């Protein structure tokens, strides 16, 4: 089971992203996300398209993120631009058979989270999005394999 | 060439997904975007990247962009998640030889967009960002390579 830990999130202006990064992770092929910031009127956008879509992805905000990355039983993996690039790793992180918790939202130099990762993974040295570095993380993580609901 | 056609910018209620849509075109190899609201911020803000990080990515905003899509040159890709299956149809388009404009979206996009397609594409049917949508769209066609392309 792969969950997405989403860091940075500002209720009071990222509610927009971090749907994208929530609907993303549904999408392919993550089966929770955990968002730091309390933000109720996320919560039940996300589970509304669950309702409608289908599944048991899982959305909870209002998390200790360094707690839950610390203690996650499973690979930890943060996507970073200050990362190793993913095709060296992701063959073991798959081959592995253990859950993954994936880190997106890191910002200044993400010391707290290199602390903690076993992975840093980059996609490319030219800016990209965290929406698009997610999508490719899951992509490769399931080598291009569809999804039903 | 892939030039990316993004609509339903809205630039006085968010410019992050559409700068995201943006360089996200750009890094996965895309040559040019064209914006339907005109954005001098979201303009200078991925001109900027091009100084800085190279490459000759162009971007234009304030454009029409059903007469964009109807008299584009080459295969006109619509993404939608009520399109068909990416991998039914990324073969034919890329061994076309032709050139690509790739309409990304936002919200409820104008039945306009699927009438005037070649190609209304599916990433997945579920609802997803436009910015995962056209990354994964990018990916397919440049098969996992675009991240080797030179700036």
């Amino acid at each position: 089971m792969i969950t997405v830990l989403r860091i940075n999130h500002r209720p009071y202006r990222d509610k927009r992203i971090t749907t994208h990064v929530a609907l993303t992770a549904r999408a392919f092929g993550a089966s929770a996300i955990l968002v730091d910031e309390r933000d109720e009127t996320l919560e039940n956008t996300i589970r509304g398209v669950i309702s409608n879509f289908g599944g048991s992805f899982s959305i909870k905000t209002g998390c200790n993120w360094i707690q839950e990355f610390k203690h996650f039983q499973g690979i930890r993996v943060h996507l970073t631009m200050y990362g190793r690039r993913i095709n060296d790793v992701i063959d073991e992180i798959r081959n592995s058979g253990k859950d993954v918790m994936v880190l997106v939202g890191s910002e200044k130099v993400p010391i707290e989270a290199y602390e903690i990762a076993d992975y840093n993974v980059s996609v490319t040295n030219q800016p990209i999005s965290e929406v698009s570095a997610l999508a490719i993380f899951l992509d490769r993580y399931f080598q291009g394999k569809e999804f039903e609901f």
